[PDB]
């Protein structure tokens, strides 16, 4: 049975505390005259339940690429040139940390699954990571582009069958990375479905190693991937929409998505999402803690977020002397979701600590 | 063991014969005054071994979206809006025919793998195909974007593990679609490795059904997917390059790609099929992505192949051009269609073992080891 053997994460070094972000955002987009819209944005940020976010797109990067901060200005080329380079580079940081925990050389890897919705190129981000990391030429790559916030969970669904159908030496590296260079837009009071993303979207990378039939002397599983299934919610196509255009990506968020969309890993799409899960199942406050923590400290990073929460859960479980990597519990589930609307459900089993 | 259970194809209806294409291309891009460059493009087309190509992008479509025909003008929005709608639509035409050959209802599908390098959107072309085919909401989707000409082979590699690890009821629909709306560019005498693409790139859709543990009663395999491996050729990054930009995609082709690829897949052949005990190189069948004529000649010359061994690959090049992802599936279909029609004893031209090579940016090679099925 396939297992997660290592997890690690990375973020851009520039921290944006949410208390300061309305002032930063309306200043760098030169939109301070929009006082009513800033009031609304202040309330969005205050209700976001996000304490800080790590972002590539600083004031200096906007100054170097000024059309990124001018609504509707052509800036797709400028965003692309940044992201084709920087997305694999941040992924390499998380990947090498995961491989160090794993304890095996890159030569023991058989497969790479790379996921991002931040930039497209040919050859793709999977190839670029293999180049800058020095993955051997027999490492077999799968590129998952543009699948938004269920990409992390979908990589585990794919890795399960690859690991289990090819045998004991198959070892899959999963790397998920996003940079909001892809979809950062200046404010407009007729596009509130773009403005909500400015309050909650953020940058990050996470990596994991998956294998089956483990060398017990050298490898140690963290979780087992019991089953994985994707479903689509009917009649919800307009809930999450990303239109890649000459002005960059316009990523539209509907107000109904949370209303439509054991230990738990729930993609932190926003606070309404995590609350929807809690009261619906009578969950203790303890159950969503790890998902609430990643939302607070990193925001909604699309693809990699469920791996951040996975890593946070087993770390706290170990630090607090819990019985298993799943907070002392045996069974668990991870939910990724995104455009479609699409739900990826991954049934997990913890490991004894 | 995973098997291909159905194969079908579709193309945009408008046919461009290669003898007429230099005239059309320089006229609709209002570039006839570039006389030396047009002579160069004529020679490119005359050497291409392409007789016709099916294209979505007609003169009317360019007239509706005139920046597509103006070099470096912003046209990415216009291209995107066309392809996000039209890529799934052409895929549905092929997919319906593959399911009809398969013979089972859509409700028996468990998975969909959609592959394209022609447009990006969220939700993507996989969701859109599901919606317009009315696939049940439990069909599990994988979207393979931007993998160029190895995408059809990579879909088989993925589908093998999905079908074999989940078992007898898992049935995977594969759909590969391309429309050169994505990268059509007007001519420039300083971007010649752009003009090559206008001589060879074309449009098409192919669909296949993959499953393991077959209902002998109702399902018949065409080919078995014995193994599949991707490899990367070191120090070949610049061989095939697609830069997606505000003017659309600029798809650059280095002069040495056919030889770098051809030498590599000859080596893969020797490395892979010698331990399987294939006695000589004419004793196995071949599907080689039709990137151009030179890569097909290399296989023939380096392995000493007879003329019938690359015939199916030459035919798809002649009649359809280089359609990127779906082309290897066109060739698979053609091979088994002619094998049946000509009275051969197997779907692989009367031979037991065979190879499929997809390749593309990286440079990346997807090798698929195939076994035919008795006819
Ligand atoms: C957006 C969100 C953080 C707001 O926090 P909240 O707990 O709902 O608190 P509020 O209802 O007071 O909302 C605060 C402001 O945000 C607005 N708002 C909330 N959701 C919005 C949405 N999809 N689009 C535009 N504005 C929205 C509210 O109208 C309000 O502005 P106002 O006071 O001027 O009317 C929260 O609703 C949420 O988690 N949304 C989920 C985002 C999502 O869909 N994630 C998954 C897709 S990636
Ligand atoms: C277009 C094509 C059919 C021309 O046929 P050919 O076998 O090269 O015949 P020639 O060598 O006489 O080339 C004719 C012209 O095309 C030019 N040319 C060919 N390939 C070129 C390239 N990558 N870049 C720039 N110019 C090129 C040659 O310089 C030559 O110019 P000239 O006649 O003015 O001297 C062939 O080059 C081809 O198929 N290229 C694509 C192969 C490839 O890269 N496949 C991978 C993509 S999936």
């Amino acid at each position: 049975q396939a297992a997660v053997l290592a997890i690690a994460t990375a973020n851009p070094p520039n921290i944006f505390y949410q208390a300061d972000y309305p002032d930063f955002y309306f200043r760098v987009t030169k939109s301070e005259h929009m006082t009513q819209l800033k009031d609304k944005f202040k309330r969005m940020c205050e209700k976001s339940m996000i304490r800080k976010r790590h972002m590539y797109l600083t004031e200096d990067v906007i100054k170097e690429n000024p059309n990124i901060g001018i609504l509707n200005a052509p800036s797709f080329n400028a965003r692309q040139e940044i992201m084709v380079e920087e997305v694999p580079k941040l992924g390499k940081e998380a990947a090498l940390k995961a491989i160090k925990e794993w304890g095996q050389p890159l030569s023991k890897l058989t497969h790479l699954i790379f996921c991002t919705s931040s930039g497209v190129n040919m050859p793709s981000a999977d190839y670029h990571l293999a180049k800058i990391m020095g993955l051997p030429p027999y490492v077999q790559r799968t590129m998952i582009y543009q699948q938004g916030c269920f990409a992390g969970a979908t990589a585990l669904r794919l890795a399960k069958d690859i690991a289990e159908n090819n045998g004991g030496h198959t070892r899959i590296l999963i790397v998920c990375v996003e940079l909001m260079v892809v979809c950062f837009q200046a404010p407009s009071d007729t596009y509130l479905d773009l403005l909500v993303g400015n309050a909650i979207f953020s940058d990050g990378a996470a990596a994991a190693i998956v294998g089956a039939d483990l060398d017990t002397t050298t490898e140690r599983p963290i979780f087992n991937i019991v089953s994985a299934n994707q479903t689509t919610i009917p009649d919800s196509e307009d809930g999450i929409v990303g239109h890649i255009r000459e002005m960059g990506m316009k990523y539209y968020l509907s107000r109904t998505v949370p209303q439509v969309i054991m230990f738990y890993i729930v993609h932190p799409g926003g606070p309404a999402v995590l609350r929807m899960m809690e009261e619906k199942l009578g969950l203790s406050k303890e159950r969503m803690r790890a998902s609430w923590h990643v939302l607070s400290e990193y925001g909604n990073m699309w693809g990699p977020s469920v791996l951040f929460i996975l890593d946070e859960m087993r770390n706290k479980s170990m630090e607090e002397g819990k019985s298993t990597t799943g907070e002392g519990l045996e069974w668990g589930v991870m939910f990724g979701f995104g455009p479609g609307l699409t739900v990826e459900t991954v049934v997990l089993r913890s490991v004894a600590i």
